[PDB]
């Protein structure tokens, strides 16, 4: 819902993020709220406005819950759920012996429900990665930045070849034909695990992403994590089937997911 900045408070800067600089501070007094304060110049406004509206009617324990958005001012404020614990790729990394494989299970469990709930939306995160997901007070990851790139300017950020285009999180019929589906979200999902149980590591980290891409289009695919048990390993590996109808949808993934964590009891 659109939001008074009267009932908003700066107190404290998080630092610049990729769309935009991002505040901590508190909504009407009581609630602990992330600020973004979107870039001038990068976004399609009145689009993303409209889908701003979509994602604010979405609503998950596993997704950031976003609050609200102040937009009949410029530059668009962005209200949403503070995460303490940032960016899932550092929490990754800075805890990296402080982590169990019943902890890395979980976060995937998490991430998994929360892109099952936007599967039965029929919507589409588009960049699916750790460095879009979030962490907070209690451990729980949540996934965030969903859908914004598909109101991004930049051709370099949205191009199959673009500079800054997320190669090593796309399936082959994204970087060949720009097919994006929920199975393309799923190939992402697959990655996402092995950033996990690899504590935060570049997939394909030493490739170009042209060689990457290529690799990909002839079978090439990431190395069993050494934290990923073989179940897991299986799992993570069923979202990279070349055929996106093989792929299982995030609901028979959130399955599997359970039992194992079962089985890991
Ligand atoms: N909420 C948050 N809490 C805590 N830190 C947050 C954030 C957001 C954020 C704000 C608004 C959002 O808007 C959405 C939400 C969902 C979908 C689309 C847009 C989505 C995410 N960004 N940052 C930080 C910003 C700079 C770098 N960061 C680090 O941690 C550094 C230590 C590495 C993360």
């Amino acid at each position: 819902m659109e939001i008074d900045p009267k009932d908003l408070t700066f107190l404290k800067e998080l630092g610049t993020g990729q769309f935009g600089v991002v505040k901590y501070g508190k909504w009407r007094g009581q609630y602990d709220v992330a600020i973004r304060m979107i870039r001038e110049g990068s976004m399609s406004e009145d689009e993303f406005i409209e889908e701003a509206k979509v994602m604010m009617n979405l609503s998950h324990e596993k997704l950031v819950q976003l609050y609200g958005v102040c937009t009949k001012q410029r530059p668009i404020f962005i209200i949403t759920e503070y995460m303490a614990n940032g960016c899932l790729l550092n929490y990754l990394r800075e805890m990296r012996h402080r982590f169990q494989t019943q902890q890395l299970l979980e976060m995937c469990k998490d991430v998994c429900e929360a892109m099952e709930y936007l599967e039965s939306k029929q919507f589409l995160h588009r960049d699916l990665a750790a460095r879009n997901c979030l962490v907070n007070d209690q451990g729980v990851v949540k996934v965030s930045d969903f859908g914004m790139t598909r109101y991004v300017l930049d051709d370099e950020y949205t191009s199959s070849t673009g500079s800054k285009f997320p190669v090593k999180w796309a399936s082959p019929e994204v970087l060949m034909y720009s097919k994006f589906s929920s199975k393309s979200d799923i190939w992402a999902f697959g990655v996402l695990m092995w950033e996990i149980y690899s504590l935060g590591k570049m997939p394909y980290e030493r490739f170009t992403n042209s060689e990457t891409a290529e690799h990909i289009a002839q079978g090439l695919r990431l190395p069993r994590p050494h934290l990923a048990s073989e179940r897991v390993y299986t799992i993570m590996y069923s979202c990279w089937h070349e055929k996106a109808d093989e792929r299982p949808s995030f609901k028979i993934l959130l399955s599997n997911i359970l039992d194992v964590m079962d089985e890991e009891s």
